[PDB]
């Protein structure tokens, strides 16, 4: 049955609820962003109407084949009408298309559902700074402490620099990237753009590109793998097994690999500054674990919601454990006390 942190009350609406059968009082359903624990039911014989961003909804008809009469893209950054409700889709600083939304209840209730985030302080000048939010329903993913990593840009220049060095020292080196989802295409775009490469990639995985309006995008991927410096590999096969298989498929165009695993947060971060993380290496093979992002470290959180000044805060993440719910309801305490709210 759905959860009550996916219902949004005094509305017909949830939030990425499409793996519960029909939801009872549903008359819109909306999709913050195309991963598959948020999409889990959708499908082409999905016959209500989806509210989501324009990127999303290029995603649900290409990939999943939801039929194009029940798609409906908002545009970002401005009011529209869903169902006599006025609603505000804003960008999360997630993965390609990932929105917030902000509802405006017909009682005068403001709600904002954050889907998934990285909290940035360029928020705090979209249209959140115009009015009170009353209720935010929170990706509280690394809502704890000794969640700290860097800033993407700090990654990307590691990556870049990395990479640059290896293939300048060894023309003979090849690079991979793994990926399983959309997200965090800066790594492999950036890593190409400076060895002066196209990105090669499976047929599936191209195809998943082409919906996401980046620009100039056909000028940095490619099928043909043949031609190409930078290769993505599903993130299942960066390992020495799967990376000394891949390499003799390339017929001895290629001597050594150099592979990047982007994960989220790692241990290692409580320790290690991004100048001093060292690859795992086996023969001519070296795999690089980055710790890229693309949700809040606990700073960033604590700060948009103290700037924000909720009157109450829902969780939606790591809501299925009682240590892991008083845990959370500890920090946002501590938060209000010391902002004064
Ligand atoms: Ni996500």
């Amino acid at each position: 049955t759905c959860p009550f942190y996916k219902k949004i009350p005094g509305t017909g609406f949830t939030v990425d609820a499409f793996q519960y059968g029909v939801v009872e009082g549903c008359t819109a359903y909306f999709l913050t962003h195309f991963h598959s624990d948020h999409y889990a039911g959708l499908s082409k014989h999905f016959t209500f109407p989806v509210y989501c961003s324009e990127i999303t909804g290029n995603l649900l008809k290409n990939k999943l084949h939801v039929q194009e009469q029940y798609i409906h893209p908002l545009p970002l950054d401005t009011e529209c009408i869903v169902n006599g409700v006025k609603v505000v889709l804003l960008d999360a600083n997630h993965c390609p298309g990932a929105v917030m939304i902000l509802f405006y209840l017909p009682n005068g209730t403001v709600i904002l559902h954050t889907g998934d985030f990285r909290a940035d302080p360029s928020m705090e000048r979209s249209l959140l700074a115009d009015q009170k939010v009353h209720m935010l329903y929170l990706d509280t993913t690394y809502c704890s402490p000794e969640y700290t990593f860097p800033s993407q840009q700090e990654v990307i220049r590691f990556a870049i620099n990395t990479a640059f060095e290896a293939v300048t020292l060894n023309p003979h080196a090849l690079v991979v990237c793994g990926t399983y989802s959309i997200g965090k295409e800066k790594v492999f775009l950036a890593i190409a753009d400076v060895l002066g490469s196209k990105v090669g990639m499976s047929q599936e995985k191209y195809k998943t590109l082409q919906c996401l309006n980046i620009p100039e995008i056909n000028s940095l991927i490619t099928t043909d793998m043949c031609s190409s410096l930078v290769h993505l590999l599903p993130m299942m096969q960066i390992n020495f097994k799967g990376l000394q298989s891949h390499l003799k498929k390339c017929g001895g165009k290629y001597n050594q690999i150099l592979a990047f695993r982007p994960t989220g947060w790692t241990h290692s971060n409580k320790f290690t500054r991004i100048a001093d993380v060292i690859p795992q290496t086996k023969g001519n093979i070296s795999i690089y674990g980055i710790p890229y992002s693309e949700h809040s470290s606990y700073l960033e959180m604590k700060r948009f919601v103290q700037w924000l000044k909720p009157q109450k805060i829902i969780p939606t993440v790591n809501v299925g454990t009682w240590k892991s719910r008083s845990t959370m309801e500890k920090y946002f305490r501590e938060w209000k006390l010391e902002a004064g709210y």
